[PDB]
C-alpha cells in the first residue's frame, strides 16, 4: 500500500475507444480493480466484476 | 479519485535495475506520486521530492 490503488470505480462504460490499455491493481488494495488507460494516457479505475469491463478486457486482448 | 492514487510512498530507494518504466499519479491524489514498474510489472508509489526518484527518472529518460 506503498502501491497505487482505486478508492472507487467508475459508474458507467467509458468509450471502447478512448481505451488503448489495461492493467489490474495490485490484490493488496481494498477495492482492487481494472485500470483502463486511455489514449490520452488518464487511467481510469473500473469494477472488475462488470460485463462491460470483460468485454473492453476481451477486445484489447482479442485485437 | 476513480483513478489509481498513492498512500503512502517507498521509504528507501529501491534496486535501479529491477525498474523498467515510470509514471506520475493523477495530480488529484491526496499523495500525488512517482509510480516505478519492475521488470516484474510491480507498480511501487515513490516521494517524488527525492534525490533518489530524480536520478532514477533522469536514467530512464536519458538511456
Amino acid at each position: 500500500d506503498t502501491t497505487p490503488c482505486c478508492a472507487a470505480a467508475i459508474a458507467r462504460p467509458l468509450p471502447r475507444a478512448h481505451i488503448k490499455e489495461y492493467f489490474y491493481t495490485s490484490g493488496k488494495c481494498s477495492n482492487p480493480a481494472v485500470v483502463f488507460v486511455t489514449r490520452k494516457n488518464r487511467q481510469v479505475c473500473a469494477n472488475p466484476e462488470k460485463k462491460w469491463v470483460r468485454e473492453y478486457i476481451n477486445s484489447l486482448e482479442m485485437s
